[PDB]
């Protein structure tokens, strides 16, 4: 059944307290069992109650607000309020509240007017106990001037859908995806907003970010976190499109997070790197557009990275893992690192410095001059019964313009491979050049580089740095 704030007092003129008569309409839409509770243009002011947690208006279960479009219905909180408020609109702590949701209206936090921290739209049911609220909407609302955290739903939200819908001005976050599980946010604009533009934090997975735009906010464009706590890490979160612009910190950071995708992005402008990824367990990073970034100073497009949280709440080393680089347009350099398992690192046009570290990596430096680091002799070899899998390939090594960084294993030069030396050998159908240590481990183990392609001739002693002098001299990146 459908209802009309209007028909229970509501004046929307700007200055009468329209709480309770719009909190009417709702509970009588709620105790009819459901239905649509229409605003009218207008703007409605409301005020808190007596705790934070209370809100100010309390959504309820089969419960939807229609207003009249954004900017056309705006929901504003008083003048001079002065309590922290958690939820303009909220659904109550200690319930499952399901099969609700806000369209066409804007939440104004009036933060210029009030003091405390505010909050536009919170659910969820409560923080680290099991339930959750679920089949949340909020489509076309604007959230805008609230002094913390606009749109933010909150542990737990089952398929929560936000699309079409803005967040600006906002003192801190315009987006907090908190414990969100298989929700989705598409086509959203989060802008100018204190610090972030989107952030999915506090154990959320299963999460969709389609088509998303986030510029000119205080800090990240986007980021995926585990947040401050020792809890599960955030997982299967997938970064599908969209533009990451023109933010105070990286357009998209994702750190402590278990299988992310960040695919067919635009992400230029940003004052530090257009992607920073600490720590991740899977990571897909295809066909993105990455350029002109670092405008606050900094050397990279792109940084892959551990996060080592050693002396923090966890005490664990995160290492990146399983990372696959391809396809992405980036005018600038990129630093791809990781760690045990194969990983799959492709450099761009800018000069990259590529390293897949333990496990059979392959690597390919694209455009400019590229450094392929190996680290460890145990990071690309042949073990005793010949299995020649764990040996790293190189796609596109360039002589002359590329660099093998071997400056930290202890070989003297090229030569026939023993006594320290590296053997530079073509194999049977000349398909691959080989750099080899025909020497064996204790383990029975040889490092061994592949090469794609035959390099025989022109692979040159000036290609491969094999000390700390060498690299010095013929480093290809600022990034070591
Ligand atoms: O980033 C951070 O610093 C942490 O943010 C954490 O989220 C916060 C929320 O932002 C809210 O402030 C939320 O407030 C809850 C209270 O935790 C509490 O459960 C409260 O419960 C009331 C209940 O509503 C009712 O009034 C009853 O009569 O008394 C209860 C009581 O006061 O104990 O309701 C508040 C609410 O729902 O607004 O709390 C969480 C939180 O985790 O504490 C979180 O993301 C954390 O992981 C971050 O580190
Ligand atoms: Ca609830
Ligand atoms: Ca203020
Ligand atoms: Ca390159
Ligand atoms: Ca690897
Ligand atoms: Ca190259
Ligand atoms: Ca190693
Ligand atoms: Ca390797």
């Amino acid at each position: 059944m459908d209802f009309d704030v209007k028909d229970f007092g509501a004046k929307g003129d700007g200055k009468s307290d329209d709480t309770e008569a719009i909190q009417a309409a709702i509970d009588a839409a709620y105790e009819a069992g459901g239905g649509t509770v229409r605003l009218s243009a207008g703007e409605y002011r409301v005020s808190g109650g007596d705790e934070a947690s209370d809100g100010a208006l309390m959504i309820k279960s089969n419960v939807y607000m229609d207003g009249a479009g954004m900017g056309e219905t705006v929901i504003k909180l008083v003048d001079g309020w002065d309590q922290k408020l958690t939820g303009i609109i909220r659904s109550k702590n200690g319930e499952k509240t399901h099969d609700y949701g806000i369209r066409d209206l804007t939440l104004d936090g009036n933060q210029d007017n009030t003091e405390g921290e505010v909050d536009g739209f919170y659910t969820g049911y409560i923080p680290r106990e099991d339930g959750a609220d679920y089949n949340v909407t909020a489509e076309r609302v604007e959230i805008r001037e609230v002094s913390r955290y606009g749109f933010d739903p909150h542990e737990q939200t089952i398929n929560l859908t936000i699309r079409d819908s803005v967040a600006h001005n906002n003192g801190k976050d315009g987006f907090v995806g908190d414990f969100q599980i298989d929700s989705t946010f598409e086509n959203n604009v989060s802008h100018d907003n204190g610090r972030h533009g989107f952030n999915i934090v506090t154990s959320s997975h299963d999460i969709l970010l389609r088509d998303n735009v986030a510029y000119g906010n205080g800090a990240n464009g986007l980021v995926v976190q585990r947040g401050s706590e020792d809890i599960a890490h955030p997982y299967n979160i997938q970064i599908e499109g969209g533009a990451y612009h023109d933010n105070g910190a990286e357009g998209v950071l994702i750190k402590m997070t278990s299988n992310a995708s960040l695919q067919g992005a635009e992400i230029y402008g940003n004052d530090a790197a257009g992607v920073r990824v600490r720590g991740v367990d899977g990571m897909q990073l295809l066909d993105n557009d990455i350029h002109d970034n670092a405008q606050g100073g900094g050397k990279a497009e792109i940084v892959l990275e551990d996060y080592d949280d050693r002396d923090g709440v966890s005490g664990n080393y995160y290492e990146t893992l399983n990372a696959t680089v391809q396809g992405n347009r980036v005018a600038g350099a990129a630093q791809l690192l990781s760690s045990e398992g194969r990983d799959l690192l492709d450099g761009a046009a800018g000069n990259d410095l590529l390293d897949g570290g333990a496990g059979r990596d392959t690597l390919s430096g694209g455009g400019g001059a590229d450094t392929f680091r190996f680290a460890d002799r145990q990071d690309s070899f042949r073990n005793y019964e010949g299995d020649t899998s764990r040996v790293d390939d190189i796609v596109d090594f360039t002589p002359g313009a590329d660099l093998i960084d071997l400056s930290g294993l202890g070989y003297s030069g090229l030569g026939d491979g023993y006594n320290g030396t590296l053997a530079l050998l073509l194999n049977e159908d000349g398909t691959k050049t080989y750099l080899k240590d025909r020497q064996a481990d204790a383990q029975g183990n040889h490092f061994e580089i592949a090469l794609d392609g035959n390099l025989v001739d022109s692979l040159s002693a000036t290609d491969i740095a094999f000390d700390a002098t060498q690299l010095e001299l013929l480093g290809t990146t600022d990034l070591q």
